[PDB]
């Protein structure tokens, strides 16, 4: 049982792999997140997160798949609480697809799937920005949004409007003003899934959260969508859907989260 000291044969090669804690902890294993089986974890710091100057200036599309960008210029929102050693800004988020006429998301919590949903990327501002996080594990962490299909526009007439102008991909238009906090709650709760991506062993520096109080969104909203083109217009009625991800459950035993 004695480990005599003196020696290091293990401590004498060294790779990129054996540098990281990439291959050391190999979490690579999709799985469908449930709340059933979640357990609340009271040990996370409770912290007040800001959205007040939270605002929109414009949407520029890249001939596919288009973003919402923010006006970083001022203190839009941050989000803080639990071990992190700096707080996270948001800078853009855009929303996935789904090949069915009800249902399409990428994973599926409590044993049920939404049809579409957001994709909020975060970079911890204390280590500077993604090229320094990214030196760490605990750098730079993923916020993970879902949508789910309530059929009761929240008085988005106007959105409608405007979305008639870019029916077709590659184009933009100024879009200011936004009010992303009138669907969204203060939301002090919610379950996590940290660990790393579905590829081989690279980089662990991404984590995967999601709120209890996931965005409320109307059918009508998708449903001038579905006639819009997958890519410019001119090719083959399809549908502009493509963020599809498995997530077989092997047994799934307990999994961690700040709310029960
Ligand atoms: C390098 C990289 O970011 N790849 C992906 N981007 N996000 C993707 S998604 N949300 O469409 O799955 S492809
Ligand atoms: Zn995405």
């Amino acid at each position: 049982m004695s480990h005599h000291w003196g020696y290091g044969k293990h401590n004498g090669p060294e790779h990129w792999h054996k540098d990281f804690p990439i291959a050391k902890g190999e979490r690579q294993s999709p799985v469908d997140i449930d709340t059933h089986t979640a357990k609340y974890d009271p040990s996370l710091k409770p912290l007040s997160v800001s959205y007040d100057q939270a605002t929109s200036l414009r949407i520029l599309n890249n001939g596919h798949a288009f973003n919402v960008e923010f006006d970083d210029s001022q203190d839009k929102a941050v989000l803080k609480g639990g071990p992190l050693d700096g707080t996270y800004r948001l800078i853009q988020f855009h929303f996935h697809w789904g090949s069915l006429d009800g249902q399409g998301s990428e994973h599926t919590v409590d044993k049920k799937k939404y049809a579409a949903e957001l994709h909020l990327v975060h970079w911890n501002t204390k280590y500077g920005d993604f090229g320094k996080a990214v030196q760490q594990p605990d750098g730079l962490a993923v916020l993970g949004i879902f949508l789910k299909v309530g059929s009761a526009k929240p008085g988005l007439q106007k959105v409608v409007d405007v979305l008639d102008s870019i029916k077709t991909k590659g184009k933009s238009a100024d879009f200011t003003n936004f009010d992303p906090r009138g669907l969204l709650p203060e939301s002090l709760d919610y379950w996590t899934y940290p660990g790393s991506l579905t590829t081989p062993p690279l980089l662990e520096c991404v984590t995967w959260i999601v709120l209890k109080e996931p965005i409320s969104v109307s059918s009508e909203q998708v449903l001038k969508f579905r006639k819009l083109n997958f890519n410019g217009e001119g090719e083959p009625e399809e549908l502009m859907v493509d963020n599809w991800r498995p997530a077989q459950p092997l047994k799934n035993r307990q999994i961690k989260a700040s709310f029960k």
